[PDB]
């Protein structure tokens, strides 16, 4: 595991590509 990651499935708790954003990899 890692922060990006970390931040990624964060990301994805943001709804992932729902966030708005694109992943954070």
């Amino acid at each position: 595991e890692e922060e990006a990651v970390r931040l990624y499935i964060q990301w994805l708790k943001d709804g992932g590509p729902s966030s708005g954003r694109p992943p954070p990899s």
